[PDB]
């Protein structure tokens, strides 16, 4: 049992993809998980990307949870450095159907009034009350406070390589991050039991979020784009 | 307590530095592992750089280990394709004092008639008997046969970008690889609980070597220079 994608650009009306809230695909091909309107981007944003298909992480017969590798590169443009741009962006593995949560903070995966687990690797721009100092990639597990945190320097507008991966052997979870410009390399890692947090069958995607109204600051808001994306994933059985 | 250096290039007669056997800094700045005549690498060469204080890894009245992280960049040139370019060269951490081990596959850490314990990330270039595909980044404890491995390709000649990164609280050693000019990024992870192999002081490096006169392949070498290494750990004891 070994499912695999990969898009090396994204095209209107993806049969493959599954779009929520102001999630779009732009006419030159990146996936714009948050709105922008005329190369501007706007706060009170939130989207999502889901695989239409779910994937299965781990099989109740056998007990053997399967490993994954995903790649993907991203783009953070920041058009306005004051008061502080927000909210940031996540690769996220939840429960099949689920629906856009809050804003802000919480990247539109987490819904405090219907909760619902989850896996999720953020690349956080806004520093929240529970937050260290941003920008900084994080690895959340059932909440938006991060188990394990790295901080790390945007190259603003600039490309993003990223390489997550998950050892089921292990239960070792790593993320690169590399700003190939820039030169520079961020790494994290931590333990995390999937089999323990998830359902046996998942969907894979993205979610971000722009500043949220109660925040009062049109300004605190960033595109949040995504040019391409891979993913592998191996359950043996 | 914190303890952490930096070489942005090596100087001839570096203090800081302790070269052993065919090691030695050329006139340039960078620091030539094994032996090189006239720009060319020659085999039954082994060579060791070890930084000259001894770091504490981990204090016994306290039970406390350290963390570390350490990022440098190396490059291997493989002029002779046929038969096969050998060994390779890695990052090591064993024992204060310890000397130049056996040359060949064992990359100068290991020595059979009197082994001393080490952690080890291995950049292996040539197949032995007990040896996957290469090249590949294995992770080495007391052994050069790595518990864990991941095949790369090498940029004949490029640079290359390590990461290697120990949480103590996780016991998660994770080495990323990247080849700027390739675009390519290699990860790889492993439990390791440098208490459990490791003395409370160790000495940290690096180690390689070229073609062994037993395999009587004279073309069996390559280069194995480091252009810039930093280094950093925290014991909170
Ligand atoms: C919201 O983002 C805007 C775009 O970055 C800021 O406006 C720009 O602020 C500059 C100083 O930071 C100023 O030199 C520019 O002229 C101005 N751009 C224009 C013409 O709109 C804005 O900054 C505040 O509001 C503007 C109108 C000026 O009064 C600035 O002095 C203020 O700091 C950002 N708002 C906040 C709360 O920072
Ligand atoms: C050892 O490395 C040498 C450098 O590449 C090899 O010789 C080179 O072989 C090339 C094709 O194999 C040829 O184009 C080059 O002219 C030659 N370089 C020189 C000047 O020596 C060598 O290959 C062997 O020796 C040469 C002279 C030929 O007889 C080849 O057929 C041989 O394979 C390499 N030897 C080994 C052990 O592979
Ligand atoms: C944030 O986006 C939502 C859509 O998800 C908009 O409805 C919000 O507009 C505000 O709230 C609605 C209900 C209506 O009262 C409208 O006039 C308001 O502006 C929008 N929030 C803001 C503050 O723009
Ligand atoms: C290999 O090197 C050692 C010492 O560096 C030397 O004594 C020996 O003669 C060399 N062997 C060959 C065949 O070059
Ligand atoms: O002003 C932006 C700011 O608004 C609120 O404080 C949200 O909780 C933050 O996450 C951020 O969106
Ligand atoms: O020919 C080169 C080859 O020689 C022997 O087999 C050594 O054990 C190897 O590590 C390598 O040096
Ligand atoms: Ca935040
Ligand atoms: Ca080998
Ligand atoms: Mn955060
Ligand atoms: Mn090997």
């Amino acid at each position: 049992k070994t499912i695999s994608f990969n898009f090396n650009q994204f095209h209107q009306n993806e049969e493959q993809l599954k779009l929520q809230r102001d999630a779009r695909i732009s006419s030159n091909s990146v996936l714009e998980l948050t709105k922008v309107v005329n190369g501007v981007p706007t706060w009170n944003s939130t989207g999502r990307a889901l695989y239409a298909k779910p994937v299965q992480v781990w099989d109740s017969t056998t007990g053997n949870v399967a490993s994954f590798e995903t790649r993907f590169s991203f783009s953070i443009r920041q058009p306005f450095p004051r008061p502080h741009p927000a909210d940031g962006l996540v690769f996220f593995i939840a429960p099949p159907n689920t629906q856009t949560g809050e804003g802000g903070g919480y990247f539109g995966i987490y819904n405090p009034l219907s909760p619902y687990p989850f896996v999720a690797v953020e690349f956080d721009t806004f520093r929240n009350t529970w937050d260290p100092q941003i920008p900084h990639i994080g690895i959340d597990v059932n909440s938006v406070i991060s188990t394990k945190t790295v901080p790390f320097t945007l190259d603003n507008g600039g490309i993003a390589n990223v390489v997550i991966k998950y050892d089921a052997s292990t239960k070792i979870l790593h993320v690169v991050l590399v700003f190939p410009s820039l030169g520079t390399i961020y790494t994290i890692a931590d333990i995390v039991d999937l089999k323990q947090v998830l359902p046996e069958s998942v969907n894979v995607g993205f979610s971000a979020a722009t500043g949220d109204p109660s925040g009062k600051q049109r300004n605190a808001t960033e595109t949040h784009d995504i040019l391409s994306w891979s993913f592998s994933a191996s359950l043996p059985g």
